[PDB]
């Protein structure tokens, strides 16, 4: 299907706590969860190519990448990372992540899109699991 459209967030599961292993400090983290706590994401794909951008009201970023092929971004905490994207299934892809820079925990996310329209985002830290569901406006 296409992951393409602007998103709303819809439900949000365990966000602090991924921020935790991270190692994101406490002041970062509480206004993390408080205006930039609606991150709008805007999708377009065509094939396998994707431009995928995340905003909240103090901060912008953008990710493109063609599944398969690797591209740097950066972890949920800020550090750069080298990531490949690959397909787990016609409607679900998964991500991992290497920090370009010393050490720290394993980090991956996957988005799939349900057959009633949600997108379901997940983030991982070793055995922290983040979920974040979306859907079009």
């Amino acid at each position: 299907p296409n992951f393409s459209g602007n998103w709303k967030i819809i439900r949000s599961e365990n966000f602090e706590e991924l921020l935790k292993v991270l190692g994101v400090n406490v002041m970062l983290r509480k206004i993390a969860v408080a205006a930039a706590s609606k991150p709008a994401v805007e999708i377009k794909q065509e094939g396998d190519t994707f431009y995928i951008k995340t905003s909240t009201t103090v901060r912008t970023t953008e990710i493109n990448f063609k599944v398969g092929e690797e591209f740097e971004e950066q972890t949920v905490d800020g550090r750069p990372c080298k990531s490949l994207v690959k397909w787990e299934s016609e409607n679900k892809m998964v991500c991992e992540q290497k920090l370009l820079k010393g050490e720290g925990p394993k980090t991956s996310w996957t988005l799939e899109l349900t057959n009633d329209g949600e997108l379901i985002l997940t983030m991982t830290a070793d055995d922290v699991v983040c979920t974040k569901v979306y859907v079009r406006e």
